[PDB]
């Protein structure tokens, strides 16, 4: 099918947090796209909202070019330059195993593409392995971030004024990789969006995490399980055999205030020397980039 006169669409290769992901072509500059439907008669229209941030964040390293917004037959439409396999595809093909150099490489990248996302007033507030893809070609050893369904302003653009503490809210993202502070119900800011990419690496590191596969009756009492887990494990359990560097960053962001600006610079720098002292070098080649 014909999308914005310059578009085929291609076969779904997924879904969002809305929306079916499909793979379709530039016809016109003859490059493959992804391409976002949501049905214009659903209850709960989003793409307008996400395509207004992603408009926001163009520019930034790590974030997707939008090439075309629209509406066409039932469908609302976002085309997107292409991407890659997400960081959950990547580690379910590398048998979920991690080597220290790939962790602290994508560390760097992510910690910066959330503090991208945070300079532009939002929090992401679903980081997550599945909303990071790596380029393709030229751009292969650049990490991405998608996915702003979720996403919302903690500051006013002009004031800067932080958005205020409020309490008793719905964990909306992903349990798994939650915050402490979001299964207490606290709001999401900034501190969270880090504390969850803190879990991201030790699941990288791990193979998973140990509140990871809890069986319950409803999801409501899965989570409530996942925050006890969480809760009763303390930091230098759940990094013990691995540097303290990631024990170091994860209690930075359980010791950072609601509304503070993270130390994103020391952060990096913590991996940074890790990285040094392992004699590691930049030079982005990843464990799938050594499969043959
Ligand atoms: C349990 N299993 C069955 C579910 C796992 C979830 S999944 O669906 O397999 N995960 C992948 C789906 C595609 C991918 N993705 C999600 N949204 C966009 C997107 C595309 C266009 C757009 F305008 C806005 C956003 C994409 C995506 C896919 C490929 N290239 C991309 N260039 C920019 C986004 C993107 C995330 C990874």
């Amino acid at each position: 099918l014909r999308v914005g006169n310059r578009y085929r669409l291609g076969r779904k290769i997924g879904s969002g947090s809305f929306g079916d992901i499909y793979l379709g072509t530039d016809i016109a500059a003859g490059e493959e796209v992804a391409i976002k439907l949501e049905c214009v008669k659903t209850k709960h229209p989003q793409l307008h909202i996400e395509s207004k941030i992603y408009k926001m964040m163009q520019g930034g390293v790590g974030i997707p070019t939008i090439r075309w917004c629209g509406a066409e037959g039932d469908y609302n439409v976002m085309v997107m330059e292409l991407l890659g396999p997400s960081l959950e595809d990547l580690f379910n093909f590398c048998s979920r195993k991690f080597s220290l150099k790939t962790v602290l490489l994508l560390a760097d990248q992510m910690i910066s593409r959330i503090e991208y996302i945070h300079s532009k007033n939002f929090i992401h507030r679903d980081v997550k392995p599945d909303n990071f893809l790596m380029g393709l070609g030229k751009k292969g050893n650049l990490v991405y971030i998608i996915d702003f369904g979720l996403a919302k302003k903690y500051r006013d653009a002009r004031t800067h004024q932080h958005i205020p503490y409020r309490e008793n809210k719905n964990l909306t993202g992903t349990a798994r990789y939650a915050s402490i502070n979001t299964h207490l119900g606290i709001e999401q800011s900034r501190r969270d969006d880090l504390e969850s990419l803190g879990y991201v690496l030790m699941y990288f590191n791990l193979g998973s995490l140990p509140w990871q596969g809890l069986k319950a009756a409803t999801k409501r009492q899965k989570y409530e399980r996942i925050s006890e887990k969480k809760m009763s494990t303390p930091i230098e359990v759940l990094c013990k055999g691995y540097p303290s560097e990631f024990a170091t960053y994860l209690n930075f962001c359980r010791s950072l205030r609601f509304d503070d600006k993270p130390d994103y610079s020391y952060l990096r720098q913590l991996f940074r020397n890790l990285f040094h002292r392992q004699g590691f070098s930049y030079d982005y080649v990843f464990d799938w980039n050594m499969l043959k």
